[PDB]
RNA sequence: GUUGAAACAGGGUCAGCUUGCCGUAGGUGGCAUCGCCCUCGUC
């Protein structure tokens, strides 16, 4: 279990359903969570797990509406000029956010010859405590940095202290099951908070 | 290196135009520097 512990000065997990006004999940969302820890190590041979996030700042909120883009690129038509294409999202983002995200992993089937889990643990191990990392982690958007740190146990205080809001049904990590190499074919898990008692515990598939 | 990516607040717009702080009003009226005091005493 590693017990890292992202941090940022903005964050949007953006709520699948507050897409297009972008409305962030109030605290990081496993997806965005193990996809950070994707960021800092990854391999077709790990597969990230968050255990338990632990929020570490309150859920505080700032509305930022970007002139956003509307649409893909696309090898159809060669510029959006975006005058044209232009959106405005709204961000209700997530403000001093920090999450200490306690994560593991697995080894997946394609863990080829060298599926040391100790291998990948002391890898990812080295890359927090370094600072290193495939991806500055994303808080949800790559605008958002993930100033981490690998803690061992605990380094940071955690406000939501006495049991807190239970931001329901969050999403929990997009199901790339069915899909073939690069996530064609994806499907949404999503789970109860559970609560926030003071930091989430999640629930693995 | 399979997992939210890409994304503008843009481009720009005199707060201008202009309008007496004025007209006008005694500082007056009035009040003793006074009352008084050997330059002496003397060589």
């Amino acid at each position: 279990r590693f017990i890292l512990e992202i941090s940022g000065d903005l964050a949007c997990f953006t709520r699948s359903e507050l897409k297009v006004e972008r409305v962030s999940y109030p605290v990081i969302t496993p997806s965005a969570a193990r996809n950070i820890l994707m960021a800092i190590l990854w391999k077709p041979a790990i597969r990230w797990k968050v255990l338990k996030i632990e929020i570490l700042k309150p859920i505080q909120w700032t509305n930022i509406r970007r002139n956003e883009v509307g649409t893909k690129m696309s090898e159809r038509s060669g510029s959006l000029y975006i005058e044209d294409n232009r959106q405005q999202r709204a961000s209700m983002l997530l403000k001093d956010v920090a999450y200490r995200i306690h994560a593991d992993f697995d080894m997946t089937s394609e863990a080829g010859e060298s599926d040391n889990y100790v291998k990948f643990a002391e890898m990812f191990k080295r890359r927090a405590k370094k600072g290193q990392y495939f991806h500055q982690p994303y808080l949800g958007c790559r605008e958002f940095p993930c100033d981490f740190r690998l803690l061992e146990k605990a380094e940071d205080g955690l406000p939501l202290e006495d049991i807190t809001q239970d931001f329901g049904f969050m999403l929990y990590d997009m199901d790339f099951s069915k899909s073939d190499p690069r996530d064609s074919n994806n499907a949404e898990p999503m789970f109860y908070q559970c609560k926030a008692v003071n930091g989430v515990i999640t629930v693995p598939p």
